[PDB]
Parts: C-alpha cells; structure tokens; sequence
C-alpha cells in the first residue's frame, strides 16, 4: 500500500546496501543466490532493510513469507503463523516466518517457535534494534545466526530517494513530481540513516505539494521545513454536524483537521454520500451526483487535487437546502415492515393473478396508470387494506420539495374526488 | 457471501471450540496437522462447526472440498460431485466430499459411495445432527470413524463473535462497527451454542443498525431484543413496488421496498427495477430520472447496505414523485414490431454510408439545423410515427418542438420521394 | 461468450444423450472416467454432441483442446494448431486435436496427421457425418476406434433445455426467466435433435422476451413462432448505422427508433449503438446541450447492469433524447479547425506570459474585474486574432454567444492589451 | 502496448519471413520445435524479426525472456536481469537474456551454469566488434529484409486478429494502401505496424463508426517530418490551463490541439480538466465537474479521435463557464488554519457522543440559528466568500440570509 512497502527491492541488485554484509562474493550473498535457507537474527536500527532483506531471501529460495510483529502479536497470532507454515509445508512449499521486533517476546513466547525450526516447518528470521544476546533465549540464538546491519550513508539514502522517484510503476516515475537535489539531500540530512522514514517523508511531501497549472509538483526544501480513536470519530462528527448546520466554513475546518491528522479522505467521501441522502435527500437530488462526482475525481487525480474535489462537495452540501424527509420516511417504512404482520400483496398489485385469485379477491383488477387521466389512477390505494391509511413522506418546503409538496397535494385531491376508490 | 461463510476458520488456531477433541496433542489434531486423510462421520447439533472442520482438514491436507446435502441434493447434484472429484483425482489432486445431514439417506443411496472411498477417488466426511449408528450402513460406518461435537460454551460463542468483529479482511474489523460486551453476551445466551446462528444474528444486527454522525454503528442490546419479534411471494412484492412507483404512490413504494429488504431480498435487484422504471414509466418526461437511479446504484456500490439502501429509497421516492410517461416505451415497442413484421427494406440511398435534396442533406448546414421535408424512413413506410410525447414534465416542451418541426416539414419546397 | 458455449458439458453427469454408449458401466464411459486418451472417430448427424464429448474427454484427461475443421479451417490454422500442440508438449501437457468433418480431407491430407499421432504430440479426434470406413485410410482407421452417436431424442433436448435453464453459473439459473413446459416441447420439435440450435433458440427467446413488473421474463409459446450476432459486419450493417446517426442528426426520433430496431433485430450489438450515441452527443449536439453526454453515458451505464431488452430500451431513450436535442456541430467544427491549425502552422513557442514558471507578466484572471483579464490574448503573437468557435443560437449556445460577445467588447475597451 | 508489441507472433505458424532459416525441415525450425536452447547471435536489419524470433523460441522452450539493450541499459539494469534470471533458475524456469545491439560492448560465466541462454541481436557483422569467446558459444544466423509479400501479410495479420490486432474494430485497409505501406518501409516489419497504427489513430470516423485507411492519409503521414517529454510539454499544459481560466475557448483548443499532435496523452488533459473544474469554476457551476468526468468516461469507451473530441467539448465548456476560485482559496485557507493553529478539541456539542447538540432539522428553516461550529478560540472564522458569478450569486444571498438569522437569534453558543 504505502510508498515504503511499494518500493521494496526484489533482488540483490535493487537492494541498497548493507555492503559489508552483501558485497558480491561474500558468504551471505552466496547463500542467498544459491537459495540456501538458514534461520537468522537481523540486528540494526529502524529502516535498515531488515524486512526487505528477508523478502529478498525468500524470492531467491522460492519460498513464501509470513510477517508478524512482536509488538501487535500475542499467543493468537503466533499460533496462526505457525499453523499457516504448517499447511504450507503440507502443500510442499517452504516458509519464512519473519518476526519484527523479536526482543519484545518473552522467553516462553520465543520457545513456541523452536519445535518448528527444529522440524523444518519454518526458517525463522527475527529482526531487532536491541542487542540479540541480551534478550533472546540462547536456545533461539544457537539455531539463528546474528547479522549486524548498519544505518545507511547519505549517498545511500539519496539513492533510495532517487530509486523511488525513478520507478515508473511502484514509485513516482512518470508522475510529474520533481525532487530537486537540494531537498533530496535535506531529507538525507534529517532521517539519519533510516530509509523507511526517508520514503515516508518523500510521500508526505508528494501528498502535501500543490499542483501548478502544468500539473507538476515540485518538492521544495521549504515544504520539508514546513513539516482510529474517539478523537477521530469526533472530528468526523463535527464535520457532519457542520454540513447539517449549513456552515461551510466550519465544515472546511473539520475536513482540514481530519486531513492533516492522516485521515482517509475516502472515508469523508463516504460520509458525503450518506449526507446526500439523509440531510438533503429530495430537497436537491443532484447532491448525490455532486458527491459521486467528487469520489470519482479523487479516484483519478493526485491527493491534494482529490481532496479539493471532496472539499467542493462538502461546501455544496453545506450550502444545499436541507431535508431529512426521505430519511424519516424510509425509517418509518422499515419499522412497519419489521413490526406489522406479514400482509399479503393485494390482488390488484400481484404480478400475474390467476382468474381464481381475481374472484377470490372480489373482482379487483390492476388499474394501469398510463391509460387514465393524467397518468394517475385517482383513488387507487397501494397499501394492503389493513394499513390503507399510511403516510411516511412529508416533503419540506425547501429546495425542490416545495414543488413536490404541491404535486402531492394535487394528487391527494384527485384521490379524494375520485369516483373509483380502492376498498370503499 | 454471508458473514457466516466468510468467517470459516482456515486452520486449527482459528477454530473455536471442540477442545475435548482438538486440544493440541490429541489423536485428531495430530492426524490433521500431518494432513493424513481418513473418512469420518461428524455427529453434533446445528452450528457446532462440523462444516468448518471438514474444511480445516482439507486445508491441512492440501485437498479440494466438494459439498452436498442429503436434503437439498438430487441425484444430478450427487453425480456431479463424484465426477468433479474423479477429474481431480485424475489430475492427481486430493478431494474431500462433505455430506451434510447424511442420515437422511436411504441405504441404497449410501451404497453409491463405497466404490469411491475404496479406490481413493474420495475422502468422505459425513455430518449429521442425529446419532450415526442408526440409519447408516455398517459398510459406511466401518470405513468412517465417528466423532462427537458438543454445542459451544458461552465463552466459545463470545469468542466467535469477537473473532468476527476483529477480522479486517473477512469480518468487520476496521469497519467502524462496535459490539458492546453486553450484547456480545446477549447473543451468546440467545443462540444456545449454535455459532452459525450467532454470526447470522451478528450480521443482521449490523445491517439493521443506524450509522451515527461519525459513521459508526453501535450494536445495542435494544436492537437485539427488537430482532426476536425466491418464488411467487417475492415477485408479487417486486410487482407491488413497481406498480406503486408507476402509480405515483411514494409511501406504498417505500413500504414494499422495506418489505423486500427485510425479507432478505437483494437491494440491487431493486436498483435494477429502478433503472427499468426510469425508462419505461418516466422516460423523457424527465431524463434525469435515469441518472438518479444510476447514482443510487453507484452510491450503494460504494458504502454498502447500511446507507446504500437509503440511497435506493431516495431513488424510489424520486421516481414515485416524477412525471410519468410511457411514450418512449410504447414507441420502441412499435418500432421493434415494424422491424419484425414489415419487409427488411434497404436503407434509402440518401442515408447510406457514403464518403434540392438529390442526395444526403447534412442537417447542420440548413436553416435552423433542420433539413425540413427530409424523410428518414424507407419510402414504403414514409410518414410512420411511433413517438407521441405526453404533456407531462419535459415532454410538454418536446411536443411543442416536434409540432414546430413537422410544420417546417409541411412548408418545405424540398420533400423526399 | 454465448449460451451454447457457456453450456458445454464438462463431465459425464452433464452430458445428455448417447446413453447406448455412455450409460454407467460400458467400455467407453470407463475409459473416459479413468482419463485414458486414445485416438477416436465420432460418426453422427449434426447436433449430436461430438464437439462437446471431446471436450468432456479432454477434461477427464487434464488435456488442452485445439479445434479444427476440414471445411472451415485454412492451411494457416491447421499449421497453427499443430504448433500450439507442440508448445503444449514441451511444457508437459497433453493435447487433443478435434477435427470436424474429417472425411472432407483426402487420403494424402489424412496421412499428414500420423507423424504427430505416432510421436504422441496429439490425441486425434475426428468427427464425421458420412461413414468412417468409406472415405478414410486404414493408415488412420486402425489408430482411431469408431463410436456412433444418435440424433438426440426430442426428450434428450428437453433435458438439455432445462439444464441451461437451471444452471446458476453458466446459464439462466439466477436470471428470473421461466420456461413453460409447452415452450420446452415446441423447441424440441423445431430443432430436430440439434442441441446447439435448441440452446441458440432459448437464447434468442430470452434476449427477445419482455420483462414484467416483477422483473421476470416468461418464455411464451408465441415468441417461438416469431422465429446470429457473431457474423462479420458488411455493407448492410454499416448502412443501418449511418441511417441511425443521420436520423438522429436530422432530429427525427421515429426513423431513428426504426433503424435502431432494425439493427437490434438483425443481431447488432447494442453497445455498438451506445458508442455512437457518445459520438453524436459531442459532434451533433455539443454545448447546445452538454447534458446529452450524460444521457448517453447513463444509457450505457444502465445497459451494462441490466437485462438486454431493458438495456436496449435505455439506449432507445437516449436515441430519442438526442433526436429531440437542440443541434450544434460548433464544438465539432471548432476542434477540427484547431487541429488543422496545429498541423499546418509553425510550432510557435508558448508566449512568456502563459509559461509555467518564468525565469529571473501573467494576469491571474480571478483577480481582475469579473474574473476576466480583459485585453489579454492567449494565442502566440503570429496568430493573435484566431477564431475557431462560433456558437449557434440553439439551446445553451444562445446564452454562450451572448457571454462571448460581451467578453469581446470587454477585450475591445480595455486599457491593457497584449502585444501593444 | 503499441500494435507492434501487441502483435508479436507466438509460434512458427505465425512468424512471417526468414524462410531461408525457418522453412519446414531445416536444422533451426527443428531445434526450435523440439524446445532445445543454444545461445545465438541474430544479425539483420532493423525490424526483420530478431526480437520476435527470440520470443517465439522462448515459448517453444517454455522459458521467460529478459530483454536488455547495450544502448539504453546501465550497469544496474544489466545486473538486475541476471538476478531475475537467477531467481528464475531457482524457481525451476529457464531464462533467455535477449541483448539488443550487442555490437557495442563478458556475460560468459552465466552461460556455462546454464542460468542464462544468450540471444544477441545486431545490425552489424558479429565477427567484427565482439570477441570469439562469446562467438564460439553462440551460432550466428543471417536475417533478411522482408519481401513486399511478407510485409503485406504482417499488415493483414494485424488487420485480421480480433484480440491483439484490429480485427472487428471497424477498420478497413484497402489493398492499395496495404501495398503502399509495403513500398515505403523497405522490409521493416516494426515500421509497417507502426505506420498502420498511426493511420488507425488518425483516420476520420464516418457516420457508421467505420475508419477507412486511404492512400491520401498515407502520403500525409509520410510528409510528417517533425521532431520527437520536458519543459515544452509543461508550458503547453500551462497555456491550456491559463486559457481556460481566462475564458478563451479558442486559444484553449489551439493549445489542446498542440498537445495532441505532439503525442501528449489526452487523459493527461482530462486530469487537468478535473482539476480545473474544482479550482477555477467550483460552485459557480458544480456541473462542470460532471462534464469533465463524462468526457473522461467517454474517452474510456470510444475511439481516440472521438474521445479526444469529448475532451475538446469539456475544454470549451470550462472555458465558457462562469469563473470562481472561491472553493479553491477557501480550502487552502482551511488547511493553513488546520496546520498553523493549535489542535483545538472538538467542542462538546459537536462530538459524536457525550462523555447540547442542536439537531438542525428540528428547528425553523432546518437551521440552528445562532449555533457556532468552530472552537470558541476561533469562532467567526470565515474561509468561503462566494462570488456573484454563476450559481454563486444565489449562494451568497442564501448565506447572507442565514448569517442574519444567526445574528437575530435568542439562542447563541458562547
């Protein structure tokens, strides 16, 4: 999904180097390239390419990978990983069980892996930032070689940054984003040998940068300088409420807050569709289209321009005439269908009533509305008789509902005056 | 498709309950773990995980699964499962045949299995809610070891519910639905050790619950007690809905729609009728109707049922309220009839694909962009008319325009034919 | 793609008829069930299930199928299926070559297959209607056992039809189509044992049938007595489309519905017509009614999601809408002239004031009176007074003409003028 | 994927020409059909089927092919291909490394361990500028210019293929223009297909949807001598945007035409049409965005020459539309405030649950008159200032009427 993950190297020529370990002709790379698996502990600061290296080892070995983290894993996910390796072994395939931050596992959680190492179900790759010998079972260490990874040189971070800019398919290649050398170095200066933070930054900058008239984004050093709980739900809530309250200004403010805090702007796009049916409904049917259009736009354009499309929709909705009459009408219909008995469809409304059914229904026949005056079957009743006198929908007088209210009032008269009435 | 099917456990660690049989170290876990395949009979109450066990077994053994029910399965269905398996065996794969409610099988229906266990084409797994040693051939019971499953403890159901709530990819994880522990317990006590029912209950709660201003559904206890309270009938409802919309009755329209949704009808089936209604009963009295119906469907496609259903209800009310005209519908119908019943006349010379109207009259170069007096029919049926706009909605203006054009045609010095 | 293809049986429990050869037990169904390939000839009258039986054999054997015809296949295609087989062999895959009307190859052209039979690059299955021992070498009769199939019973046909009706994945199982038993009979008689034709009929009926208020189609006996989309498109096809577009361009809804009806009933793809509707919307209507493009997109969207007869109508609604729309080719002619200008003139450089980022000036329009930089010129100086777009007075273009004339006056009276 | 790439033969029954090497019975065909790989150097003029021969061989041997050129390939992408190939061997798959324009260069050790089977392609005698270490492992093969007959067939094959070609796309290639294409290209297959493709892309669509590829169009394509994506392209876009913002439909069409005829991608223009819809029109005309979306949807479903016209329509529409950057600047200001002001809590009455709320539908005019939706610290913040253009006239009046309700309200926050 994110840039960091997308940009993961697939072979040793893309891997930006821990050259003291991987320089061609050395022992590790000879093993990797031969596809010779051995369990390992990888020790290195954040973003040294521990995760990615493990993935590369798997591809040379023609093996599968499962990743887990000692941070967000307890007994449940350990057993899951194990069992999954087990099925993969029964299908005849090899498995690398990668474990991030292994030192966070306690002795007994560490032990759970040895029978599966011993018995060939998995090759184990553990990654940490702390010293391995300090806090891992010696039983583990005796079966897993330790390798020391160093933080990257500036040259190498810069290389990681260019690789991402140049890649036409997984990176920003052919995407009209310019990374000036001055800012490439300034990111290198800041991230202190951490490549993941470096890709994160780049992506953050790409997301935040404004588009000029040519469609180009230039990631200036000035932009760099410039930089799911109840707090989040409350922000969504204040946005919705501002829109409902016809307050476009505050609405933008809440939207901006959700955006800058890393909220998904598609999440907000979904709320705009909901709001289109619940707070506007038929006072303005186009609102649904404005909201669909903003979604469609987000989906085809860069983040900052996408977010402006959604912004446009928020202000459209904040400004629109307001009606909860479809919402209230549909809630009441639901309640009746859930609470009232299962009334049959009256004969005159059935798809193809047989002549027996017609006679069982006391001569009652479908009245085709198009063949009657005004294409209205004045006096007809569309509810089962047990609930003939039912109204759910009360148009407001806002927007288009003004005229809807008049049409309905005029229909209701045609009904009252009709000489042919259902059920009477 | 449903939440119950989507949440099938894939391996032993996802599998909740049956510890009396499955606790690590016992015989069965170990044979499963080794993926060694043996024919079996599983005995237990509905929703105890018989179905899901046969599938976990299959996953460990790297085998394909074929499911039949001695209830909902004819001879044809049964011959199909065996042949499918036989093809698998021929390509070298391993197949499990899971048979639900096996007991409801006469002995001479049971015989039609054994050749298929014996020559390895099938590994057989029977499920039954009733004791096996009664109505099953001893030939079959002599080949299929019997296993007994209990109904689930309350803590078991709670875990099944929690597992479904947390699973992000197959469940409701990262989908802004909350399950308070109280209603977690309430469902546990309601279902009485049936996990299938437990998950359906959960699923029904989610589909029913209202979405708050933050997009959250909270699955309240109130909502739960509230819940304990495809042939002719389905089609009659669809028909009631359509006729109500045609009849400009928005209230009755929402009622029939609501009856369809809550009896488990697919709201997209309704969104399809809405599209049909927009062209058959509204047409060009209001061309925007079609776009309202489209948008409702797209809206449903992007936010799911919770609020999708409401967007379709908006489309329903819109169409109910909309000016009515079947003019396009009857015109098309009559055009198709001319095409089927009158000669297949060649296209007139002036209208063929060619690279005082002696040949083609490019209409943009004439007065008012209209080639007055030009006829676009073959001469044998010149003057044919299909489209008679009503005077409702936009068609008042359209009728006015066509009447103006027909006048230009009458006054034209240049008439075709 | 079509019903007769989708409904190809794929195992012996799906294959209908030929039970004198295939009933549970006999030599043949046991060879097949085991998956043992051997060369074969199928003798039988057209429609019997030769093509499909070879497919069923292929599936039980895990093998590819390459289909050829002594009648319809030229030399290129004969060579192509041999080569594909060779390719499958080098990847360790079995391949069956099915050869229709194989009796129509001579004694010498039949010889050409034996090298590939002998070295096991092909399992050969021929299909004839004329007797095998009659026109076929013994060089070949001795490698292929002969099996004999029978014109299907009108009763086998009914089963074929109900199978397609009741198939949820491949057929009409979940499409709300009812096939009354009288229609089932009536189709059986008409086709006279050709299962493929029975299915083609069934399909014609379902694409024909009207949708009732409940969304059902009922395949009534009368629709039958009222009676090919995959044919190459010839002169007639192209004239029907030209007619349709020209009727629409000429604001004639009735003639337009007629040609459209003619195209559909001749098997034309309604999506083809939908394409033309997107073209007409920009070419013949343009900005006299920009909503026209949306009407045409919706008909397309609606055809994608719904039944044929229903989607065909949504398209009909777009057709009538376009016929009735105000007419303007002004965006069309404007764009043609703009293109002609780009191709025929020097490739003038972007003027300084319109460049993206000048080095070491631009009038941002929103900051001027009226959000108009009155007096600015957006062409290069060499072609400063160029004009392509001449709105008509129809539809929306009346107001657009008014706005444009008012802006030109604004340009006329401005104190600031580019290139002065 | 151009037609050229798309139409690559997949076996020897599809491969056109080089009959001197490939006719049934000769040593090479046999070695190809058998599936047996030997390294090789292929020499012959551009577009004679060197690249496609190599692919065809790979398919018979059930191998992958790694394509590399001595011209455009750095030391890094060379190493990459070797790594991939190794990853292939390890997965049980054979690999052909194809080397375009080998003449300008020691891959030797990867040939022995059969991790790579090597196929070089060259327009110059092999023995000339590459050593005999390589040459003693790789048979040389002589490739010839295609005959007119051969080139006509390559065109017809492309005309008749339903899947990868132009079969059933309503394109007619008259035999006269097929002949002339053969005449102009001088035995080069790739160039033939590129010319076909060019004509397809440029041919006018008639009333029936059909394209006829006539000789006139051929002569016109030949007279195109213009030179062939940097600062120039960006200023063309800039000028288009600016002309649209300035309500000049004529200049806009001219810049759009310059972008198209220079080979720019029309969907790139479509993306700028979406951007413009929100930034320069906004809610003076919210239908503008649906117009751009529709043009885009249209381009997706139809020809190039037609989709391009729908994008033209959208450009003219935007150019004539009332202008407003009110949403654009309002949002920019909201984002600034968000970023630069403190992270104020959501005011209690606007939170999702309590730990107050004035449901607006339950009040007069469905408006909570006097409610405030900002945090107290920045109450009265304004971002959105509608213009008096297009729909924004009525929107300003509505907002002015609303704010007057707020002002006269007995219930006020704070």
């Amino acid at each position: 999904q994110p840039l960091a993950a997308r940009m993961r190297p697939e072979n040793l020529a893309q891997y930006i180097g821990q050259q003291h370990l991987l320089a061609a002709g050395k022992p590790l790379p000879r093993a990797i390239e031969a596809g010779h698996l051995h369990s390992m502990i990888l020790w290195g600061p954040p973003g040294t390419g521990k995760t990615t290296l493990a993935e590369v080892i798997a591809r040379y070995a023609n093996a599968d990978v499962e990743r887990i983290s000692a941070v967000t894993s307890g007994v449940k996910e350990i057993r899951e990983a194990i069992e999954r390796a087990r099925q993969n072994r029964n299908a005849g395939r090899r498995t690398i069980l990668f474990v991030d931050e292994v030192h966070r596992f306690n002795k007994s959680q560490q032990d759970a892996f040895l029978p599966h190492i011993e018995d060939g179900t998995i090759t184990f790759i553990g990654a940490t930032t702390e010293n391995p010998s300090f806090e891992l079972n010696s039983a583990l260490l005796s079966r897993a070689r330790v390798y020391l990874l160093k933080s990257l040189s500036t040259e190498d971070i810069e290389q990681v940054l260019t690789q991402a800019m140049e890649d036409k398919t997984r990176g920003y290649g052919g995407q009209d984003i310019v990374l000036p050398d001055e800012t490439r170095r300034a990111i290198a200066e800041l991230v202190n040998g951490d490549a993941r933070r470096a890709l994160n930054t780049l992506e953050m900058m790409a997301d935040m940068a404004e588009v000029d008239d040519s469609g180009k984004r230039v990631l200036k050093p000035e932009l760099l300088t410039e930089i799911k709980g109840d707090r989040f739900y409350d922000l969504i809530s204040a946005l919705h409420k501002s829109v409902r309250g016809s307050a476009p200004d505050a609405a933008l403010y809440w939207y901006a807050r959700i955006i800058t805090a890393g909220g998904d702007p598609l999440y907000v796009a979904r709320r705009c569709l909901a709001i289109a049916s619940e707070d506007v409904g038929n006072a303005d049917p186009r609102a649904m289209q404005v909201a669909i259009a903003a979604w469609d736009c987000f989906t085809r354009v860069g983040p900052a321009e996408g977010e402006r499309a959604i912004a446009q929709a928020i202000v459209y909705l904040a400004c629109a005439p307001k009606s909860n009459a479809v919402y209230t009408a549909f809630k009441a219909a639901l309640a009746d269908a859930r609470e009232r008995p299962d009334y049959d469809v009256p004969v005159h409304l059935r798809n193809a009533p047989t002549k027996l059914m017609k006679e069982m229904g006391y001569g009652q026949e479908y009245r085709y509305a198009h063949d009657e005056a005004n294409a209205y079957a004045a006096g007809e009743v569309y509810f089962p008789p047990e609930i003939a006198q039912t109204r759910y929908y009360f148009p407001t007088n806002r927007g288009l509902e003004g005229k809807i209210g008049e049409k309905l009032a005029w229909l209701a008269e045609q009904d009252q005056n009709s000489p042919i009435k259902r059920y009477r």
